[PDB]
């Protein structure tokens, strides 16, 4: 399920870290701030948990701001003219790649993928495959972004197997 599937490519960490753009995370992946400074980063954990955390939080805190931010990917698809309407042509397990990449990257991180949107609407999964390929993100995220890719490629989970 998309849980377990960005639960595997994301990790679990309990202290602030730097994701693969270097911006200080925490959890399962989520973004604290893209400021420079550890202070901004450590102000927004404790807004995010509600409490002084230093910097560490458990267990529990990292999946319940993980579970906040899978539905916040889904609430941004189901938001958005150009996203809803091909997700809903998906069947459930491409529709964990999509929300995949949203979380990743957001909807302003995946506006450039207009061709690669139209090519999974029209169910061209070879070729969808290709196109999306053709990105930044597969560059910067090859091993990430080619178990996402043969998600929507297949509509199976064997890369996460
Ligand atoms: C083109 C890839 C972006 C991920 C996605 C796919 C379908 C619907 N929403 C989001």
């Amino acid at each position: 399920n998309i849980f377990e599937m960005l639960r595997i490519d994301e990790g679990l960490r309990l202290k602030i870290y730097k994701d693969t753009e270097g911006y200080y995370t925490i959890g399962i992946g989520h973004l604290l701030t893209k400021s420079p400074s550890l202070n901004a980063a450590k102000s927004e954990l404790d807004k995010a948990i509600g409490r002084n955390c230093n910097g560490v939080i458990t267990k529990d805190e990292a999946e319940k701001l993980f579970n906040q931010d899978v539905d916040a990917a889904v609430r941004g698809i189901l938001r958005n003219a150009k996203l809803k309407p091909v997700y809903d042509s998906l069947d459930a397990v491409r529709r964990c790649a999509a929300i995949n990449m949203v979380f990743q990257m957001g909807e302003t991180g995946v506006a450039g993928f207009t061709n690669s949107l139209r090519m999974l609407q029209q169910k061209r999964w070879d070729e969808a495959a290709v196109n999306l390929a053709k990105s930044r993100w597969y560059n910067q995220t090859p091993n990430r972004a080619k178990r996402v890719i043969t998600t929507f490629r297949t509509g199976t989970w064997d890369a996460y197997k």
